[PDB]
């Protein structure tokens, strides 16, 4: 699909079980998920934007299907207000920007 | 052009005449660059992100070029940690998303 830019990029992801509204997100290296309980190990981490850094945990290899494309990859869980899809995700299911 | 997602999406802009780097941001309203004399008058705002909430110089209507095309639009001016071309401007240079 092609998804134009006037309104948040918002679309339907499955992780963990659950069904999920997340921004693909092409300002974020990573992607960060609002606070979930996935099971397995994970590692600390700080990361930052506007208005400072939130601790968050990085687990990896975590499999995620975003609008019926699957991915796999790390997934970065916090207290981020949003769910957002990063460049390691969006790679995987083949976004590109295009203007 | 299209664009990959592997590398940072970082472009070139001009902004009051000066060239700067920025990136190019699908997760991000608003357009806000690191603090920068701007011609023009400005008033007070704030604007959250993934780490709380800041304070910025909003500049309407203000011409900006990125990766040659013009817009003219919303540039917030602040303490962000990097330049971020948001939707406001990504809509006027005809930028979307695809996969
Ligand atoms: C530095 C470049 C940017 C700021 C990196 N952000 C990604 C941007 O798209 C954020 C997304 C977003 C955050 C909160 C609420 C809504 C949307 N938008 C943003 O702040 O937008 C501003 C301007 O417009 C307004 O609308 C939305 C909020 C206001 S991040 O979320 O801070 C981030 C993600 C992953 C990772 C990091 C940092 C660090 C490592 C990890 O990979």
């Amino acid at each position: 699909p092609q998804i134009t830019l006037w309104k948040r990029p918002l679309v339907t992801i499955k992780i963990g079980g659950q069904l999920k509204e997340a921004l693909l997100d092409t300002g974020a290296d990573d992607t960060v998920l609002e606070e979930m309980n996935l099971p397995g190990r994970w590692k600390p981490k700080m990361i930052g934007g506007i208005g400072g850094f939130i601790k968050v945990r990085q687990y990896d290899q975590i499999l995620i299907e975003i609008c019926g494309h699957k991915a796999i990859g790390t997934v970065l869980v916090g207290p981020t207000p949003v769910n957002i899809i990063g460049r390691n995700l969006l790679t995987q299911i083949g976004c590109t920007l295009n203007f």
